């Protein structure tokens, strides 16, 4: 019913030793070599602390996983171990657990982040091309390793603006891509869910991350957080329908033999396609260009098979200032 456009081969050609995370045996580190300092974050199934690796006296993050659907834990570790040394991927420092409760924590590198609602409006046009390009690099890399993040959003993109460095964090929803597998559609956060998640299409792939990327980008360049602001998962598809149009939605459903649920009968009207230019304002115009609008337009497509691959999106003209800038640095 759907195979991915790129990278479908990858987990087949890499071994079972690459994707079979149930049979991973975790060599736990020493829990007592870490000291938790201060709370820096929380989560659905987690709490995150700034911490010190005592033997080196260094800053790090400790993320205490509170589920024990225990192979979901092995999955996140296996993906972090697999993606090691990948451009712009969080560094994995250790896995430890409490000897008595066997509650596990993941220890990652600390990144001095500015929260995006503060940080994003301080970006220049070049910043945005620059930090999206660095993020594309993380996404492309893991996609080329047969992994889907499935929770791309600002909250999982730590940015040290003074160091001009980017890390993609939170691989708790990351899963391996196997052709034809019916994955869970209850992934990602509401405002970044793809149309495929919202219409219960299960045979998705790495292109889900690109729709999410486009949601991020759209809120950066139009200065509208979140760009799609549905009150629930059904209203989420209505608020996307008001932009992209109901005509191209119906062609997409027919193209994939998706039967929209009956609840949408009363809530989904006929919507014309709103051009991207109607989101241009004076306050957000600094970010606007033809290259940008064109690039957003190839991210945010009902049909996931119409979206740019991360590799393709790096090739885009929008990013040429970033490419040539790095080339002249070299
Ligand atoms: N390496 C890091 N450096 C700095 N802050 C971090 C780091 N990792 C996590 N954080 C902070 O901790 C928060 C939650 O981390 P996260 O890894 O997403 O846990 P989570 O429970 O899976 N959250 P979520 O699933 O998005 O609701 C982030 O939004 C950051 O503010
Ligand atoms: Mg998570």
């Amino acid at each position: 019913r759907s195979v991915a456009r790129v990278y479908a081969n990858v987990n087949e050609k890499l071994g079972r030793s690459w994707w079979d995370y149930d049979n991973l045996v975790v060599q736990w580190g020493v829990q007592d070599n870490y000291e938790i300092v201060r709370k820096v974050g929380r989560g659905k199934y987690s709490e995150v602390f700034e911490s010190i690796h005592l033997p080196t006296d260094s800053k790090c993050i400790v993320k205490v996983l509170k589920p024990v659907k225990k192979k979901k834990i092995k999955r996140e570790i296996k993906i972090l171990q697999n993606l090691a040394g990948g451009p712009n991927v969080v560094g994995l420092l250790d896995v430890v657990r409490d000897s008595q409760s066997k509650t596990p924590s993941i220890v990652t590198e600390y990144v001095n982040n500015t929260e995006f609602k503060t940080l994003y409006p301080k970006f220049s046009d070049f910043d945005v091309r620059y930090y999206i390009f660095e993020l594309l690099k993380a996404l492309d890399f893991c996609h080329s390793k047969g992994i889907m993040h499935r929770d791309v959003k600002p909250h999982n993109v730590m940015i040290d603006h003074e160091k001009r460095t980017l890390r993609l964090i939170d691989w708790g929803l990351a899963e391996f891509y196997h052709p034809g597998t019916e994955y869970n559609v209850r992934v990602a956060s509401r405002y970044f869910k793809g149309p495929e998640l919202l219409v219960d299409f299960q045979e998705y792939d790495y292109s889900l991350d690109m729709w999410s990327l486009g949601c991020m980008f759209a809120s950066m360049i139009f200065r509208k957080e979140p760009f799609f602001h549905g009150h629930d998962n059904a209203d989420q598809l209505v608020k996307i329908a008001k932009v992209l149009g109901t005509d191209e939605l119906y062609t997409y459903l027919e193209r994939y033999d998706i039967d929209l649920d009956a609840q949408f009968d009363d809530i989904l009207g006929r919507y014309p396609r709103k051009p991207w230019s109607r989101f241009v304002s004076s306050e957000n115009q600094r970010y606007i260009s033809s290259e940008a609008i064109d690039f957003l337009d190839k991210l945010l497509r009902y049909d996931h098979q119409e979206r740019l691959t991360a590799e393709e999106a790096k090739e885009h003209p929008y990013f040429e200032p970033v490419r040539q800038a790095a080339a002249q640095a070299s």
